[PDB]
């Protein structure tokens, strides 16, 4: 108080922060409290069930909040917000059961080492759950819908084997505003929701996380917006690690906002997700460990960018992220379905075998980019061409092999332009080729070997197949 | 447990035993560093209080322990005979007032599986304090780290013994490369799911405690640059101004070297090439040796050496192949000096050569390699 004395908090919305405990602004008087099977029901409309504030080291077992009164949730004897907790480091909630209407449990600020094991949190049905507006939440969370578990301001509660049902949002977690502190930790959540209604399972704001999936889960009915994960403004240094088993039924994995990918697939068991699920937004995946696919399928006509692209029945549509995708799953080939796969700005091609009836086109003066060593092979395609730019811009000093066994037309430009002091071997096999020079370079000498085995070629350059910035190691023509 | 000297001590047979959500703390850390452990393995001779001590084959599972005000959070020794007894700590919540601490995990002759929860720190001594101390862990042991590193910078590991055993298993490093330190890189065995594009070296202002993968915290010596580049899949090495020198044969990763620094091999040493790929020296102040052959190739895989800087092997060679090799050497501009560009210790090595510079030893234009090398192409 102003006069220096202390008054018991009687405000429903008040919760002490770690700062308060150090400022002397707040003093806790919650200690040596143990709860065993306490059942708490409430009249409909009551705001909060239990305010677990300042309960450091306090424990709970079988605390059960809310009554399953009947089908209509608006008349059920349960609270809008089940439990609200802060300044409770070292507290343990064993087998906590909550029946809520708006928010199940909320954890804010200091809760170091606190644990919530085998919690069973569920909204009483999901009817109109999407209209529920969260009461205690981080500023970064502006979405509408009920939330089973909410955590923010640096609270890092360990959630072990929770069972979450009928929630729009299973988890909403935000790291500390200043330094993204507060790891979102959930081990094997059993998530279920009647009629598959759901918005997101993990809505993660400015934070890192470690989640182990147990083969149980789903993504909502909205084909564009709903996804298991939503990463809102997670910093470049953060990692949102996914381990375990993906749900059996197809789901859309991730969507987000922000300029940095943070999702990590750490030996994740994807089951049949490539065939029946969707990645959603490939941009947010930072890295993949122990998950491989042999081929990436592209279909400019029937493809869907939401797809993984690694299963033939679910190809992606554009070439924008093919290099990224091939690096992640170590793809050995790319299959181009019938139609013209095009780019309007410089795009990287992975050093793999391209096959199929499709064709490749570089429009608006763009070029395909080669940034890695290895062999890029175009075998049996309907052709590759550009509308004016050089076809392949090489920016790596490593050995680059370019194997074209399809029609090639760079028009007045080069098939290959080395932007560095390169080392390239190019080989044209049958079909046809057109260009002003097969290989060129921007400056200081590039070494190259060339084989052109086709009658349909620019015969006027047989004597001078490359520019002055390229020195030949071998030349096989005619 | 509130203790003065040791919180809990677990010894010998404790198969399947578990300690869940323990809250173990010294009553403050005042003079904690002067406490002497009473029940401890012989291999632990440090002074300082210990929250949890385990040895003689004991393998209790520690789930979500909360450890506070300790000099040593955990001291664990594997069984003397065969290193039996896995050190298992899942998500420890470690804290200490004023940041006072010696080590969090002091591991002796053992393996371990630890998952970090983004909470922790390393002590105030800039030389000796570290999250991990690996003492004499055997070659077959593995000390696995998963989870999130603390937010604030810490020194990750120090150790004694001849074998590296630390494993970063998809560890979320946060900003540790920028604000923390590895400590002793020697002890890291392998790294999964953690990358960095560039390794920074600074022979004048660098610090070997640093990770080296962030420009504001470069390392100082060349000793472990191959190992570091292999672990974090680095694509380039940046040499800050000054001479980066070796006095013993040292491996160079097959990446792009850039920056104003120079490379120097002294005491008759040679730089080693043990892997296939392309080694590129671009824009450096130069590379030279005081008498040893410049690059000793010990791999039979295709090796490309691309030097776009001053090169001076004196009376020796630029490249010497110690096996039946396959090499492509290209010198671009600047200058090159040597007795032969490429040579080999024995039974024929194949090589391709391009020298694009007026400042070269014209005298060997017609005979650029020794008798043990056969040329595929010669462009001078
Ligand atoms: O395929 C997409 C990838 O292409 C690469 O060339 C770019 O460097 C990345 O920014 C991008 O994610
Ligand atoms: O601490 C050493 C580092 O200081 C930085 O300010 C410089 O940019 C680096 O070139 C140098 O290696
Ligand atoms: O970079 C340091 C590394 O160099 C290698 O050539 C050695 O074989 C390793 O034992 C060493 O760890």
């Amino acid at each position: 108080q102003p006069d220096g004395s202390y008054k018991l908090n009687k405000d429903v919305d008040y919760y002490p922060t770690g700062l308060d405990i150090d400022n002397g602004d707040a003093i806790t008087c919650a200690r040596k409290i143990d709860i065993n099977n306490l059942n708490l029901i409430t009249a409909p409309g009551v705001k909060v069930g239990v305010k677990w504030i300042g309960g450091a080291g306090c424990t709970t077992k079988g605390l059960s909040i809310g009554e399953n009164t009947g089908s209509d949730i608006t008349t059920a004897r349960l609270p809008r917000v089940g439990l609200l907790q802060s300044a409770s480091w070292g507290s343990i909630h064993e087998n906590l059961r909550i029946l809520y209407k708006t928010q199940g449990a909320v954890f804010i600020d200091s809760n170091g080492g606190a644990a919530v094991n085998n919690a069973y949190i569920s909204r009483l049905g999901n009817t109109n759950g999407e209209l529920e507006q969260a009461v205690y939440k981080p500023a970064g969370f502006t979405e509408v819908g009920d939330v089973a578990v909410t955590q923010f301001a640096g609270s890092e509660v360990k959630f072990n084997s929770p069972i979450i049902e009928q929630a729009s949002f299973d988890f909403v977690h935000a790291g500390r505003d200043t330094d993204s502190y507060g790891l979102f930790m959930v081990d094997k959540p059993h998530i279920e929701s009647s009629g598959g209604k759901k918005k997101h399972s993990f809505y993660l704001i400015n934070t890192s996380s470690n989640v182990t999936l147990s083969g149980v889960g789903l993504s909502g009915q909205d084909p564009d917006l709903d996804s298991m994960y939503f990463l809102k403004n997670c910093p470049e240094t953060a990692r949102n690690v996914v381990r375990g088993q993906m749900p059996i039924s197809g789901v859309k994995l991730v969507r987000g906002t922000g300029n940095y990918p943070t999702l990590v697939l750490d030996c994740t068991n994807m089951g049949s997700q490539f065939q029946f699920g969707e990645v959603g937004d490939i941009f947010y995946i930072k890295d993949v460990v122990g998950v491989k696919a042999d081929t990436l399928y592209i279909d400019p006509v029937n493809g869907n960018n939401y797809n993984w692209g690694t299963n033939g029945t679910k190809p992606i549509r554009e070439l924008t992220n093919i290099a990224k995708i091939c690096q992640l799953f170590r793809c050995k080939s790319v299959y181009l379905n019938a139609g013209e796969s095009v780019i309007t700005s410089n795009t990287e091609l992975p050093m793999v075998v391209f096959e199929g009836p499709g064709s490749l086109k570089a429009n608006s003066g763009s070029s395909f980019l080669i940034k890695a060593g290895g062999t890029l092979s175009l075998i049996g395609l309907s052709g590759i061409s550009t509308d004016g730019g050089h076809m392949f811009r090489v920016s790596t000093v490593e050995k680059v092999n370019i194997h074209t066994n399809c029609s090639v037309n760079a028009g007045a430009a080069y098939v290959v332009l080395s932007e560095v002091q390169g080392n390239i071997e190019y080989r044209q096999l049958f079909y046809s080729v057109n260009c002003s020079k097969y290989i060129g370079a921007t400056a200081g000498q590039t070494i190259a070997g060339i084989m052109v085995k086709t009658a349909t070629r620019p015969t006027g350059i047989d004597a001078a197949p490359v520019d002055g910035n390229v020195s030949l190691t071998y030349k096989i023509i005619e």
